[PDB]
C-alpha cells in the first residue's frame, strides 16, 4: 500500500519561516518536493532469515520487565519546549502538573483503554533546518497531540528505555558517547584478520516502514513482562497512532493519510532500530558475510566482517542490498565495501586517529565540518532554540576543526559581547541543556576526558579536509584561527578564574 495519501490541501507553516540569512534553511516552500520522494507503494517478502533473527528477538524481550509510569512522572518528562496542546495547556502546564493537563491526559489515557480502532490525528509540518549547497527540501514532520504524547511515555517510557540495549546488546548504537562508540567500532575493526566494513542507510526509512513491521515491533514489546493495562494500551496505540493515521496541517485543514512511520512520536526511534537491525542482521546472513557485527543508530548501519576477498565482498554487498531491498529497504546509495576504518561514514561521522600528550595513538570521532560550520554561521547572525554551534563544540570537542575554529570564533563573540556567564539554551541528546559558556572545560572531561585537551599529530587525511573546507565556505585558513586563538586565550586569562581555566584547556593548543 502507499505510504501516504494527500488531499491537496498544502502543508502550511505555523510561524515566520525564513529560507536566508550559501547557506539556507528548509522551509514548507520546498515540501511539496518531500512530498513527492517519500510517496511510495511498499513491496515485502520476509523468508526464514528474518524469520530466525526475529524469534531470537523475542526471546531476549521475554527477559524484559517493564512499568507504567504514572500520568505524573510521564508528566515531568515531557520536554519543556514542546507543542501547546488543541485543548487548552502547554508543556509548561504538563510538566507543573496542572489540573487542567492531568484531567485531560487521564481521559486521554481512558479513551486507549476503551476504543482500539479509531485513528488518532496528527498535525504534518515542514522541519526548519540549516543546510550548506544542490538544494534539498524540507524533512516531513508527523506527531499527535500533546496528551496523547504523554499516555504513549506512561504506557512505553520503560519499554523504549530498557528493551532495545536487551535485545541488540553491543549494537545499539544510542548506549555510546562518542568516544564509547569509537573503541566498539576500533575493538570490533581489530577483532577481525582482515576486516571489511560498509555503512548502509536506506532511502525514506520512515517511508518504508510497512504496517507488519509496525505490528512487529508491537509484538516485540508484547514479550515483554507488562502491566495488562499497559498490554492494552500498547495495542491500541499500535493500531489508531502507529500503523497510521490522518495528516492535518497547522491551519487544521486535512492532508491525507498515512500508512507509515510517523517521525514524532515516542517510539520513533526505538522502532527505527529494531526493525533495521532486524533487517540488517537477516540480508547479513542471505549474503553469508563472515563473522558479522553491526552498529544500529535508526537506519544509519555499520557492518564489520571479515572480508573474503575483493570481488567476493563486492558480490557479497550486492546480495546484502537485494535482500533488504526485498524486506522493503533499499538504499539511497549502494553501499562500498571499505578496507581504511576511517573512510566508513555513519550517522553523517568517522573514526580517526591522533596523539595524546605522551604520544599514544587515540581514537575519536569526527566529521566532515562543512554543516557543523554553516550551521554555527547562521548562529552567528540569527539565533536558534538549539544552538548547534555550541552541541557541535561538546561532542566534537577532540577534532581540529572544532578546536581551532567553532571554540576560537565563539570564544570571541562571546569576549567582544561580554556575554561569557549568559546561559544558552543547547540541545544535545534529545535533551534540552542550559548551558554555561565557562561550564565547558568541566563537560568535555566529563564527556572526552583531559586528553581532548591535549591531542595533536591528526592524519593527514583529516587535516586537508578541514583546511579544503574552509577553503569551499571562504573562512580563514588554520594559520589565521591560530594567531586568533593566542589572542582570545590571553584575554580570558587576563580575566583570571574561571574564563582563565577556559583560557589554559580549551586554548592550551595556540600556545608556541
Ligand atoms: C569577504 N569575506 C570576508 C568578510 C565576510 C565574508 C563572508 N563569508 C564567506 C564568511 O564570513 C565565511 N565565514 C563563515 C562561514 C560562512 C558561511 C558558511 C560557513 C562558514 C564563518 C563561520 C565559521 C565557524 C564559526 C561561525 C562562523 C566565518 C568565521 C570567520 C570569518 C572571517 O573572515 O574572519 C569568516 C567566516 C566574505
Ligand atoms: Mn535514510
Ligand atoms: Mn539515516
Amino acid at each position: 500500500s502507499m505510504s501516504y495519501t494527500w488531499t491537496g490541501a498544502l502543508i502550511t507553516p505555523c510561524a515566520a519561516e525564513e529560507s536566508k540569512l550559501m547557506v539556507y534553511a528548509t522551509t514548507s516552500r520546498s515540501a511539496g518536493l518531500r512530498q513527492k520522494k517519500v510517496t511510495f507503494d511498499r513491496l515485502q517478502v520476509l523468508d526464514d532469515h528474518y524469520r530466525d533473527v526475529l524469534k531470537e528477538m523475542k526471546a531476549k524481550a521475554s527477559t524484559v520487565k517493564a512499568k507504567l509510569l504514572s500520568v505524573e512522572e510521564a508528566c515531568k518528562l515531557t520536554p519543556p519546549h514542546s507543542a501547546k496542546s488543541k485543548f487548552g495547556y502547554g508543556a509548561k502546564d504538563v510538566r507543573n502538573l496542572s489540573s487542567k493537563a492531568v484531567n485531560h491526559i487521564h481521559s486521554v489515557w481512558k479513551d486507549l483503554l476503551e476504543d482500539t480502532v479509531t485513528p488518532i490525528d496528527t498535525t504534518i509540518m515542514a522541519k526548519n533546518e540549516v543546510f550548506c549547497v544542490g538544494r534539498k527540501p524540507a524533512r516531513l514532520i508527523v506527531f499527535p497531540d500533546l496528551g496523547v504524547r504523554v499516555c504513549e511515555k506512561m504506557a512505553l517510557y520503560d519499554v523504549v528505555s530498557t528493551l532495545p540495549q536487551v535485545v541488540m546488546g553491543s549494537s545499539y548504537g544510542f548506549q555510546y558517547s562518542p568516544g564509547q562508540r569509537v573503541e566498539f567500532l576500533v575493538n570490533t575493526w581489530k577483532s577481525k584478520k582482515n576486516p571489511m566494513g560498509f555503512s548502509y542507510d536506506t532511502r525514506c526509512f520512515d517511508s518504508t516502514v510497512t504496517e507488519n513491521d509496525i505490528r512487529v515491533e508491537e509484538s516485540i514489546y508484547q514479550c515483554c513482562d507488562l502491566a495488562p493495562e499497559a498490554r492494552q494500551a500498547i495495542k491500541s496505540l499500535t493500531e489508531r497512532l502507529y500503523i497510521g493515521g490522518p495528516l492535518t496541517n497547522s491551519k487544521g485543514q486535512n492532508c491525507g493519510y498515512r500508512r507509515c512511520r510517523a517521525s514524532g512520536v515516542l517510539t520513533t526511534s526505538c522502532g527505527n532500530t529494531l526493525t533495521c537491525y532486524l533487517k540488517a542482521s537477516a540480508a547479513c546472513r542471505a549474503a553469508k558475510l563472515q563473522d558479522c557485527t553491526m552498529l544500529v543508530n535508526g537506519d544509519d548501519l555499520v557492518v564489520i566482517c571479515e572480508s573474503a576477498g575483493t570481488q567476493e565482498d563486492a558480490a557479497s554487498l550486492r546480495v546484502f542490498t537485494e535482500a533488504m531491498t526485498r524486506y522493503s529497504a533499499p538504499p539511497g546509495d549502494p553501499p562500498q565495501p571499505e578496507y581504511d576504518l576511517e573512510l566508513i561514514t555513519s550517522c553523517s561521522s568517522n573514526v580517526s586517529v591522533a596523539h595524546d600528550a605522551s604520544g599514544k595513538r587515540v581514537y575519536y570521532l569526527t566529521r566532515d565540518p562543512t554543516t557543523p560550520l554553516a550551521r554555527a554561521a547562521w548562529e552567528t547572525a540569527r539565533h536558534t532554540p538549539v544552538n548547534s554551534w555550541l552541541g557541535n563544540i561538546i561532542m566534537y570537542a577532540p577534532t581540529l576543526w572544532a578546536r581551532m575554529i567553532l571554540m576560537t570564533h565563539f570564544f570571541s563573540i562571546l569576549l567582544a559581547q561580554e556575554q561569557l556567564e549568559k546561559a544558552l539554551d543547547c540541545q544535545i541528546y534529545g535533551a534540552c541543556y542550559s548551558i554555561e559558556p565557562l561550564d565547558l572545560p568541566q563537560i568535555i572531561e566529563r564527556l572526552h576526558g583531559l586528553s581532548a585537551f591535549s591531542l595533536h599529530s591528526y592524519s593527514p587525511g583529516e587535516i586537508n579536509r578541514v583546511a579544503s573546507c574552509l577553503r569551499k565556505l571562504g573562512v580563514p585558513p588554520l594559520r589565521v584561527w591560530r594567531h586568533r586563538a593566542r589572542s582570545v586565550r590571553a584575554r580570558l586569562l587576563s580575566q583570571g578564574g574561571r574564563a582563565a581555566t577556559c583560557g589554559k584547556y580549551l586554548f592550551n593548543w595556540a600556545v608556541k
